[PDB]
This record gives C-alpha cells, sequence and structure tokens, in this order.
C-alpha cells in the first residue's frame, strides 16, 4: 500500500519499494558532536531570501508544504560547503506527538520538538526534477525546534493550518518572508545524505543548523491537528512523521565551527 509511518507502512517497511532505503548515504543520522569534524575551510552560510515570493501551502498526506516561485533566483542558497547557487523550492516540518520527540536529526542522540526542512534545487541543474539525477543535487538546511516562546514568525503558518487540515487540500500562500524562520546564528553541520521520505534520493547535501529556534506549545500543538487522511475518512492525527536515525556508514561531519 502507500509509504506512512503506521506500523504497517511505517520507515521500516520502506525499503521494500524503495531499495535505496537501506543505500550507502540515507538521512537523518545522529550528530555526534564530539566526533564532528571542524574544518576551518567551510565558508559562511549566504542566504538570499529577501525576495522570496511564496504561493500555495498544501497537506499532502504526509507533511504540509509551502511551495515558492522558484522560476528565477529569487530565494537562493549559497556559500557554506556548497558550490554554485540553490534555489528555495519549498520547506516542510516533521513533527512528534509529545514534546521529547519529532526532529529527524538528533544531536548527540537528543530529539527536538520539530525540524523545519528548506529543500533547495541546484540551478546548474535546470529543474528540481533533473538536480534529482545528480549527487549534489539538492541542498537542505535543517532547523531545529525547541518548545519555549513563541516564533512570531510562524503564527502565520499556525493561522492557515485550519483550511488544509485534510490530504489533498490547499489554500493560497503569499508574501510569507521565511527569512522570520531563521535563528540568529549561522553556524552548522554539514554531510552528504538524502531527502528523509520517499523516494529517498541521494541527492542531499545537508546543513544543520547548530542553534534551534523556539515555537510556543500552542504552536506546536497546532501542527498536531492535521490529519493524515483525506476528508470523509477516519480521522488519523498528522504526529511523528519522522524517520530515525540511519547508519552513518562511511561519512563525517563537518563542522563550522568551534
Ligand atoms: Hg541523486
Ligand atoms: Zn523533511
Amino acid at each position: 500500500h502507500h509509504w506512512g509511518y503506521g506500523k504497517h507502512n511505517g520507515p521500516e517497511h520502506w525499503h521494500k519499494d524503495f531499495p535505496i532505503a537501506k543505500g550507502e548515504r540515507q538521512s537523518p543520522v545522529d550528530i555526534d558532536t564530539h566526533t564532528a569534524k571542524y574544518d576551518p575551510s567551510l565558508k559562511p552560510l549566504s542566504v538570499s531570501y529577501d525576495q522570496a515570493t511564496s504561493l500555495r501551502i498544501l497537506n499532502n498526506g504526509h507533511h504540509f508544504n509551502v511551495e515558492f516561485d522558484d522560476s528565477q533566483d529569487k530565494a537562493v542558497l549559497k556559500g557554506g560547503p556548497l558550490d554554485g547557487t540553490y534555489r528555495l523550492i519549498q520547506f516542510h516540518f516533521h513533527w512528534g506527538s509529545l514534546d521529547g520527540q519529532g526532529s529527524e536529526h538528533t544531536v548527540d542522540k537528543k530529539k527536538y520538538a520539530a525540524e523545519l526542512h528548506l529543500v533547495h534545487w541546484n540551478t546548474k541543474y535546470g529543474d528540481f526534477g533533473k538536480a534529482v539525477q545528480q549527487p549534489d543535487g539538492l541542498a537542505v538546511l535543517g532547523i531545529f525546534l525547541k518548545v519555549g516562546s513563541a516564533k512570531p514568525g510562524l503564527q502565520k503558518v499556525v493561522d492557515v493550518l485550519d483550511s488544509i487540515k485534510t490530504k489533498g487540500k490547499s489554500a493560497d500562500f503569499t508574501n510569507f518572508d521565511p527569512r522570520g524562520l531563521l535563528p540568529e546564528s549561522l553556524d552548522y553541520w554539514t554531510y552528504p545524505g538524502s531527502l528523509t521520505t520517499p523516494p529517498l534520493l541521494e541527492c542531499v547535501t545537508w546543513i544543520v543548523l547548530k542553534e534551534p529556534i523556539s515555537v510556543s506549545s500552542e504552536q506546536v500543538l497546532k501542527f498536531r491537528k492535521l490529519n493524515f487522511n483525506g476528508e470523509g475518512e477516519p480521522e488519523e492525527l498528522m504526529v511523528d512523521n519522522w524517520r530515525p536515525a540511519q547508519p552513518l556508514k562511511n561519512r563525517q561531519i563537518k563542522a563550522s565551527f568551534k
């Protein structure tokens, strides 16, 4: 049947339909801070989101996506471990049913309440579809979310969730500025990996920010009211839509800081 996060179609079953689930550069991974290699040659990250143009927000039955107009260099990522310019196409979240779980990557085994993924594709390849055929086709910016004070720049997303409660629904979502989701510091860890949901393609250069952002309990609660199911089907709350840590194998995690 279709993949998901339930006992019968969850992460442990994915390999039957996507053999790459057992590949050599799968994500997410646990970030062991004492084994990460400080690399002084790593350049600072360059996030240029001033001309970003959001279009829609959609519930796809797994998570919700905020999609951006990527027809021009409006919101791009460059610098850091990257060569070339990467265009923002969408961002989504992974969260848990409880505050002690929800993130995909863990730091020294610690799980955060959620994890934000800002997906970008290498412009050298023309479109997203071509990008996913290359080892360096994608760049994902990962931001941990912890429960504390409210993130003002997240409320606009929180407010629209009502209208896209079920699988397949979408709503126009223009003029959203993704800079309001960024932490103060841009220090990060980086390693080569993959998408964390099928097709689990190994085309991603992961950039995980060290500093997490805080969101209120009320903000995260609203994410948990979403539905995995389509309307007219038995209610199945969209929670725990995260994949467990995968073996690091022959990879090294590099830190941009000491
Ligand atoms: Hg690839
Ligand atoms: Zn993700």
